[PDB]
């Protein structure tokens, strides 16, 4: 509790979940967050047809994996990706994010069918498709943000983003990413991917938004991010973030 409340002071945002233990040692803790964000978004998302918008990553697929029931006769639940092209691997992909948690918390899913790494010729084609601007309607319309913060030039990396962009990014010493948007130790946006999907700007405006990261290791990159985060924010993270970054 107490460092529940230093975490959220800290950063002005609405609530800190800390969970014990270390996610950089101890697998549990990446499944104590699907419990977590299964209880948060239990209470925080509403009856009616509720829109969650998510993001891939090694975390955030741990966490879908280890979800809980969500789905009930007056709420329904949709997943869908928060970008396309974002240029990881199909295990960690926010379409199949998107599908896990959809199964496992007994809602729906609906997938954005932009392959990852993709030309020109494809995203002009695409985007006169009614089954892909359908998708990213729904994704504009998102009343909930799941997403993690990655540790800028190791998401670079995982995600072969091109010689130029990497050595780049190394230059404007990027910290963290979020969202296809890379921040420096200042919080300022150094470097973003091309676009498409959500808008960092219309975060703000969504009510439900919950940054889940965690580990000693992911302590700068939380920080950089975490500064121009929408207030409202929740963030899921655990003791050893939260011990490195308040030391």
């Amino acid at each position: 509790h107490q460092i529940e409340k230093e975490m959220t002071q800290y950063f002005g945002i609405q609530r800190c979940i800390v969970v014990a233990g270390d996610s950089d040692i101890q697998k549990k803790v990446l499944s104590d967050f699907g419990d977590v964000l299964t209880n948060t978004l239990n209470l925080l998302l509403p009856n009616g047809e509720n829109t969650i918008a998510v993001m891939g990553g090694t975390t955030m697929a741990m966490v879908a994996e280890n979800m809980g029931s969500l789905e009930t006769e007056k709420r329904h639940n949709l997943f869908v990706p928060a970008r396309g092209g974002i240029g990881e691997a199909v295990s960690v992909q926010a379409n199949s994010i998107s599908a896990v948690m959809a199964n496992k918390t007994g809602g729906n899913y609906r997938a954005l069918y932009v392959p990852e790494q993709l030309s020109r010729e494809t995203y002009n084609s695409l985007l006169q498709e009614p089954s892909i601007q359908e998708v990213l309607t729904l994704i504009s319309h998102a009343n909930c943000v799941v997403h993690s913060i990655g540790r800028a030039l190791h998401m670079a990396a995982r995600r072969k983003m091109s010689d130029d962009e990497m050595v780049m990014l190394k230059q404007k010493n990027a910290v963290a990413e979020s969202f296809g948007y890379f921040f420096d130790e200042e919080g300022k946006v150094v470097y973003k991917i091309p676009r498409i999907g959500l808008q960092l700007k219309n975060l703000q405006e969504i009510p439900y938004v919950v940054a889940i990261a965690g580990g000693k290791t992911k302590a700068k990159a939380i920080r950089a991010y975490m500064k121009n985060a929408p207030k409202q924010t929740w963030l899921i993270t655990d003791e050893a973030a939260a011990n490195e970054i308040l030391k």
